[PDB]
């Protein structure tokens, strides 16, 4: 890890926050104590990406985690990664994953707690 202070700074932050919908860059650069703009260009000089891309990004790899290693339902799933209604979640993890959640579910999750041992060999 190489960031500068700022740039680590900020993706902490994101890290710990990303439940937050009101989360923004703004917000951060507040947090910070910094220009907007220049928090903007840092992240994307530094990291590649823009600040809503790193965002959106960690939330839809946590939700990933949620739908796989929970049975919560969609919509408690879309708040706890910072969507307060499942209408924009929906389209952002299409976007970001290419499935739709209940797909990546229904292709990706197994139940943990049942018996998957060959009983027919």
């Amino acid at each position: 890890s190489r960031l500068s202070p700022i740039v680590r700074r900020a993706r902490q932050y994101i890290q710990k926050h990303f439940s937050q919908s009101d989360l923004t860059l703004e917000s951060v650069a507040e947090f910070l104590n910094v220009s907007p703009v220049y928090l903007s260009r840092m992240i994307k000089q530094e990291l590649g990406i823009s600040f809503i891309h790193l965002l959106t990004k960690i939330r839809m790899e946590k939700a990933a985690e949620l739908l796989l290693s929970t049975e919560l339902p969609i919509h408690e799933i879309a708040e706890r990664v910072g969507y307060d209604t499942q209408h924009y979640f929906s389209t952002a993890f299409k976007k970001a994953m290419g499935v739709s959640p209940n797909q990546y579910r229904r292709t990706r999750m197994i139940s943990e707690y049942t018996d998957h041992h060959h009983h027919h060999h």
